[PDB]
């Protein structure tokens, strides 16, 4: 058996989203700051993502996340978010898988009231309250980005089909745009996934082409990588259901941690939270996040608030990625 | 880490189609017959499946097979396949990557101008030749079970949308319905994958409420487990575009084996086709089979052919698949 | 990478003696009884024993197991004992070892009080009661071969130096050479580990050459292919230390196992054991078994005894250990 | 299962002396310097070495090196030796293991008529010429620290037995006390392996006891960590055996590569060695080393050379290295 090239990897899934975290198949990654890392990897070891956020070893959706060498202080190790469209420039569900296996593997030496994890992330730090019982992980309490609400709702315009109004933009690590169920007419259902998921990325992209995105710091982002979809949740807790499509037509199980800490600064700046006040998000599937809001904050140069994302990831496998150098989809193919 | 239970399996892909191939999780599997041994699983350990081919851990699409003790003579190891649905009776890709890794991994001693491998199957037996190129495996031709037309066209009434007529259905492993993608007017693309996927299944279970399916052996099958949409090709090499539907909504990425050894059995009784006589199948994606007819058998009650398919695999990883018992999916999920 | 052939197995330990447990690198053995498959191993792919057991994969010591199909009833799977001299008829640490991981890993399926585990072996069936606390396997109670004592004292005759007297022999799975170490006045320590090798190998030798080796039953064995010398432990708890020599000059971190199993037979037949009664055999390493006598039972011809010896098993890696063709000592090497 | 920690690492072996590289146990370890990083781990996590390279999972002899983070310019990664001992500040098995194993798995993008790779490792930098026949890694040049004569012969002293003369002394990257097999009547063999084991470390020892060991830079190693014993070659191709004793009294299975660097030293200052000119060591095994010398240098006070090592590494296996807290031996043990 020839291969050439062999990636080591930990299968994680944290509410249903699987993230999958990159540990032995490079030893150096030089980047500088964890923007830099990540735009190094982009335009030069794209064909690592691909062969692994697609098909064959991966699919459609699919997630996960390189454990680098952090030249930061106070941050233990670096994280950069990729997926089956690109590198998210901040995701909680990966952050949140990242740090649960971080300390069940032992690369962290565990802590048993709790364990904090300081980690890079293309944008700005993260710290991960890291609740262990004895023997386990028992849950995450991801701390975020500054999020804020972006542009007041404003008017959308959509050719297929009708052409409607109303709808939110915030950012949460990346910029979100929160649009209700009813302003589409979707319902936030297994049922219309895939409607869902191009309506979603149709709006982002024509989003995309004619508005303002700039964060009036870090100044690199300046896109609406996101769609956030939500309604009334059919489950008994939980404030509402979201849905949030990315990267070339995917679709999260989770509620989104960025999607949700991004919603959190779109309440608040609405009157419907106060500080704490304990916020559940409920995905699309059957599962839930455990937001809330901490603190407030002005970003650069408009109001903003810090939120805090609250999860839970599982180990679901370790691999040796190999690709044969015949394979001539050796670095991996969409749909 | 916690863990309980451990799954050693080799990811493999033929031809785009991901085949999961289980090596060292259980040290037995009684069954007896490589049906007896399909029905254990299936009533048993099914919980094996789901947690592999269902995310987290695999998805919608998504196959494999168990490599088994043979019991049979003749027979190197006994198959097992399953899928996103259940168990399938017998399957190409999954013989081609099964046959491709045995050697690969030097479970078989490879043998140089080319390896004969018999596997056991729950539908007959198969014989791979496998194409050793001194060091590595150049292809790989499987001699299926005899394949047949069964019915011819006959009345087909689909509700969404108008109520159609022509088609065919044959075996070749499994019962396919080969119906032409004019018939229902779908261009089998990337596009429509979907409303192919969810045509496909709708057909396969209003064909499996009211008609006669059977096999005049073997006294098991009895279904019609798979629906073949084909049509002219644009790839300029290969006869036809085929699109199998299949096991709770999900579409093969390769031609499909038994779909192309079924197929080939309804041409040639159709006239369109000589023994021998190079028949090329392209998959929905990009990829092609290279089929053609062997030998002429009346099956049972009625006359048939032993076709021979020659395709494709590369390995694509090696997993240690572990369930954290804390995981609530760890038995995992589907949408 | 280039590699042809692809084992895969689970490093553990049992009271320090290693056990390397064979998983995935072959899906069939034929054999029929688990003589015939010790043997077909042994006249076939000893390249497998010498690759793992010897250097550069294994050392000078080292031990290791195949877990196999059966073909036998009651018993799940079965096991071959492989050393770096050959095939160990029966072994306690071993069987102990691929106990404790079966549970541990999953391919049995673990019973909360107990669980019981009839393994095959080469000479006759073994029983492990392992002991599992809710979560964990706390040890194992395996039960072994009838044991007993075979030819009274005997004169012994060593070249260097002097030539000593008095030292008795027994079965316990093995034909075990036990002799006082104020005999040939050695201290079983770290210090002598290597002037007691090879007084252990030259014994063991010298003894085979002109002694009457016989088991009345089974008709195989007919070998002194074990030297145990014991002594007053310098530990509080344990009734003696012994260290275990055999296999080509390698020594046993662990009491035996089978070592002590046939020291029991040669206590009781001596008076200073009555059924029950804990006895404690200390290692050569600060390291202790759990072992007392059982029943009565006169094996073939004369009196014996079954006795359960009593330790516990760690995992300490798993590998996918690999030969590169190009490797000279593929198949390792000695010293 | 339970694992508290969870170590990736690749066995190869360099001429049969084995070589352990870890890989994604840890994302991180600061030191800073590949001496400093080297130090933190001595006096932090020696339980990482200890586990590794003693029992149950080593043994006495075993070697490996830690893959790194580099912080420095040019060298990719950084290396750090370990062995059953301590940390070799510089060792040839490894650095060749290193760098075959880097290129072989992909770590380093492979260049086809030669790679070159520059390393850290904790005495200076080293460059590794690896020559890759188009798909393999043929073999590896590492050109090596400043070599040189140091203190003509100088009286040893040996109490078993007699009390004899003459023998050299060099320094290669660390100190070895070069003497003649014939000045203490050894066969430098297989038959007297431990007898040259318990000779070298008493040497080791006493010289290091009574002697002016200095490099006159660098200013950290100043001890003779070393015993090279050599005599005429019984292989056709080779000048000499040599046999290699070092930490806590193991013995090298290849000719040493830093052990074949110094020597040369002490040739050519000698007169029996030309610049380039093929010189060739044997092992105690068979195994060769095709060493030369490159250039001459002057070290601080005293003349010197740089010379150029050169051998041939193989892949022995994949492991996720796991201690189950349990393990009372989970760090390990000597004898
Ligand atoms: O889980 C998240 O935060 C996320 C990022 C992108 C989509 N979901
Ligand atoms: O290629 C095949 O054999 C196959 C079976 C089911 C889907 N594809």
């Amino acid at each position: 058996m020839k291969f050439s090239k062999g990636i080591h990897a930990i299968d994680s899934h944290t509410m249903g989203e699987p993230t999958r975290i990159v540990v032995g198949g490079i030893p150096q990654i030089n980047g500088e700051t964890m923007a830099d890392k990540k735009k190094y990897l982009e335009d030069n070891l794209d064909y690592v993502r691909t062969a692994l956020m697609h098909e064959p070893r991966g699919h459609n959706d699919m997630f996960g996340s390189i454990i680098t060498s952090s030249n930061n202080k106070e941050a233990d190790f670096g994280i950069i978010f990729m997926d089956g469209g690109g590198y998210l420039n901040m995701c909680g569900h990966g952050s949140i898988g990242a740090a649960t296996v971080a300390v069940e593997t032992g690369m962290v030496e565990m802590v048993e009231p709790v364990t904090n994890i300081n980690m890079e992330a293309p944008a700005g730090l993260i710290k991960a309250k890291v609740m262990v019982e004895n023997e386990k992980v028992k849950e995450v309490s991801i701390t975020n980005v500054p999020s804020f609400l972006y542009m007041e709702d404003a008017k959308l315009e959509v050719p297929s089909l009708n052409k409607t109004i109303t709808f939110d933009i915030s950012f949460g690590g990346s910029f979100f745009a929160i649009i209700h169920a009813k302003e589409l007419g979707v319902k936030v259902e297994t049922s219309q996934v895939d409607v869902l998921k191009k309506l979603g990325i149709e709006i982002r992209d024509l989003i995309n082409e004619k508005i303002k995105v700039q964060h009036p710091e870090l100044e690199h982002i300046k896109t609406v990588d996101l769609v956030e979809i939500y309604d009334e949740p059919s489950n008994p807790e939980a404030t509402y259901k979201n849905v949030v499509i990315f990267g070339q037509g995917q679709v999260d199980r989770s509620p989104c941690g960025t999607g949700t800490s991004a919603k959190l600064a779109t309440l608040y700046k609405k009157g419907h939270l106060k500080i704490d006040e304990k916020f559940v998000y409920e995905s699309i599937t059957g599962t839930m996040f455990k937001g809330r809001v901490l603190e407030e904050t002005k970003v650069g140069e408009f109001d903003a608030i810090i939120p805090e994302i609250t999860g839970g990831a599982y180990i679901t496998g370790f691999n040796h990625f190999v690709i044969d150098p015949e394979d001539p989809l050796k670095y991996g193919f969409t749909v």
